[PDB]
DNA sequence: TCGAGAATCCCGGTGCCGAGGCCGCTCAATTGGTCGTAGACAGCTCTAGCACCGCTTAAACGCACGTACGCGCTGTCCCCCGCGTTTTAACCGCCAAGGGGATTACTCCCTAGTCTCCAGGCAC
């Protein structure tokens, strides 16, 4: 039995950015609630936008428009930068 | 003063464009035998709240200086406001080009299902 969390990945990216910093468990649960909340926000907005575009699939175009909707524009263009980086580094399926 | 004739108040007739009804219809609503799958109950434990109080213990209740300022009055002072006047572009009608919205669908391409092998992940 387990509960799905992202404390290991948060600690990994935090030590990757700055290894000389720590984080307690209460703030870890707060950030886990935060990432589940924004995942719920983006997923429901993408489902709304897919149902509005007469298309019952989820591509990356709806996610791009959804992160252009709810995120601010500097974070929106940084998010499309990170997303294009993720697709271009994932497409090399060798 | 009578009477005929013109003006007006009130009653009756008529456009008129939006609400209401209708024929044709055509891709969905109904029912169905089946079929993998949610799910409701139950032993059984285990685990989190509740009460009593052992033992302390800061903190609220409430009353007393005192002065800062909320409410009201008085004077100030000026800035939108009613109004007049001049300007001006909005609305409407109309002429005109054309450009994306809508609808059809096919190969292709990406996914549901399938089994198979392996590396993540909170617990010891």
């Amino acid at each position: 039995a387990r509960k799905e969390t992202y404390s290991s990945y948060i600690y990994k990216v935090l030590k990757q950015t700055h290894p000389d910093t720590g984080i307690s468990q209460k703030s870890m649960s707060i950030l886990n609630s935060f990432v589940n909340d924004i995942f719920e926000r983006i997923a429901t907005e993408a489902s709304k936008l897919a149902a509005y575009n007469k298309k019952s699939t989820i591509s990356a175009r709806e996610i791009q428009t959804a992160v252009r909707l709810i995120l601010p524009g500097e974070l929106a263009k940084h998010a499309v930068s990170e997303g294009t980086r993720a697709v271009t580094k994932y497409s090399s399926s060798t």
